[PDB]
């Protein structure tokens, strides 16, 4: 199964789903790349969910997208809940434009559908030479710290930044202890769960999945506290739905999710040699790997350096 | 020992100034130590007066910096500190950031060459006062071990925010990428006393209990508090053409140099974004709805993010700011190291 093969295959199915050719080819791109990263729960898995929600109108197949800029580095693109995969693309091709002339760029996606491993737009960024940083809401799923009732979602953020010749540094987090897809991954085959990822309708740490009503910050106060930051720079700023109020996967798949996806791209000419910024960053993934591995580890990674690995593979 | 803000300021002030340091820069410097210290920020408040007198007396400050700020597009800059105190040159910074969003939506500033600036929440703050979201990230001491690492490489490395609600009101959030600040080591080692074996690691890179057997602190949510201070060390640091990572200074290797830290700003006006006024009521309604989540069993009550810092200020403008009684004998005697 080559990367062409299930871009064609998945490109096809939602090219009969009713996106357009360009529109799938897109998304199928988006999924394609999350596989090979061992996150598979943002790849061709989720095809068949892409599929339905295309075919019910709650992604919309006819977007009328409007690019609007506000200032010299700032913009939104108004994407009319096309899917989150070419919105969020669309609008960092414009960040990466915008950063390239001007020097920064800070570009709001306003409006979309679920928009997948969020590392593969801040790698459009690093490949383009410049860094990049992107972030977005989810599902309400999470108690605030000391709570019992969900507000924020396991809302991500990713960054990029170029290395020497072909080499990126990727880093793309969730701001929850653990992603959700690895609850069910763990609801599947009836495991018990360890008692730091989720807690029970009464906010109680739990170890049964299947008693799970919601998950924990990373972190304690720290997750919180980033999940809320990237609920208001890429929801409040936007003038979105916010914090409980964002839609969830399953609420309505004839409605249009309106999620907010923020981009922030720097241009590192702006501000010292391009040059010994990429030399700096490789050194960096070099160092990092020298470094003496604590027991346990047989290894120490630069970070996103494990999925690095693994596409390769 | 609880006292008041105008006294503490004037002071650090004093002292500062009879360190070396100009009347006002020694102000500012004053400014954000008792701003730490009102929101139970210890750890960069009054207590890093003695060290800072030391580093501006031996040079390793700047006490006639030459500051240059570099514009380098519409909504980018640099600040030339020349190893100026940190807090100086953070709000410097942080001043022309705000007048960039004000007038261009966005402003990306970087300070470089400067000394330590402190509880850096204080520069956000400033731009949440203006109407913008303020972000700032600084390097720090090589002290921490990378996730799965032995060996130190990159600081502390914290990350601040704000952002206006209605009003006054301003929401808050400031944290270290370690699992916890290296002050709570120092305080373990007031005290006598067993740490969590989740906060710090011994020189094999083994969690330890014993705050004397430290050599490095963890990072905070392993992966992810690492990838967070690379992160910030890269837009802070590498970026501005710095030392970077293992590179950068420690407070005790040379009192007589300056640090070279650097820090970064970045400031959005919400106005051009969206109506300002309805995102302040949408931060002041998020306040109120995470203040009113029932809270799981042993807690009281949830707080929205930083309103435990909100809390203590509030009082501390009431019954008075808390210092340890050693630093107040410091500060009026005429010893200043
Ligand atoms: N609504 C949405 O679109 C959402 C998307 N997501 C995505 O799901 C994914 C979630 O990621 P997490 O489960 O939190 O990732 P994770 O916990 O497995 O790892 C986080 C980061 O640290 C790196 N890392 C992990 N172990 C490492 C090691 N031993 N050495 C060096 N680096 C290491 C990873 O490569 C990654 O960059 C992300 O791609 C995120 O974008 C997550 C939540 C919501
Ligand atoms: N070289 C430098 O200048 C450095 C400065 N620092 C500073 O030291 C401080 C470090 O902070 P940490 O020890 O990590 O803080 P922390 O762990 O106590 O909390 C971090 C954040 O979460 C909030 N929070 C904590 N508990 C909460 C709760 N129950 N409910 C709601 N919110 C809660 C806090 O108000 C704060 O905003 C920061 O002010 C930072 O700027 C840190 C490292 C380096």
């Amino acid at each position: 199964i080559s990367r062409e093969t299930l871009h064609q295959l998945i490109e096809n199915k939602l090219c009969q789903a009713g996106l357009k050719r360009e529109h799938a080819a897109t998304v199928a791109e988006v999924l394609v790349y999350a596989d090979a990263r061992g996150i598979h729960s943002h790849g061709a898995v989720r095809v068949e969910y892409y599929a339905e929600r295309i075919s019910k109108g709650g992604t919309n197949r006819e977007p009328e997208f409007r690019l609007e800029e506000t200032g010299p580095c700032s913009a939104i693109l108004h994407a009319d809940n096309a899917a989150g995969q070419v919105a969020a693309k669309m609008g960092m091709e414009h960040a990466i434009k915008t950063a390239q002339q001007n020097g920064v760029a800070v570009v709001g996606i306003s409006r979309m559908g679920h928009s997948g491993a969020i590392s593969y737009f801040v790698q459009q960024a690093a490949r383009a030479g410049f860094i990049g940083i992107s972030m977005c809401q989810s599902d309400p799923m999470v108690v605030p710290f000391g709570g019992a009732e969900i507000y924020y979602g396991t809302n991500p953020l990713a960054f990029a930044a170029p290395g020497e010749g072909d080499e990126i540094l990727t880093f793309d987090m969730a701001t929850t202890v653990q992603a959700w897809g690895k609850v069910l991954d763990a609801r599947s085959r009836n495991m018990s769960i360890p008692d730091t990822w989720a807690v029970d309708k009464n906010g109680v740490p739990t170890t049964d999945p299947f008693a799970v009503h919601a998950l924990l910050p990373a972190a304690g106060p720290k997750g919180y506290g980033l999940m809320m930051m990237i609920d208001v720079l890429s929801g409040v700023l936007l003038g979105l739905p916010f914090g409980r109020q964002v839609s969830s996967m399953y609420d309505d798949l004839h409605a249009g999710r309106n999620l907010g996806q923020l981009h922030i791209v720097i241009n590192p000419n702006f501000f010292s040699s391009s040059e010994l910024f990429r030399q700096h960053l490789s050194q960096t993934m070099r160092e990092l790997n020298a470094i003496t591995p604590a027991p346990g580890f047989n290894q120490v990674y630069y970070p996103g350096q494990d999925q690095d690995i693994k596409q390769r593979k």
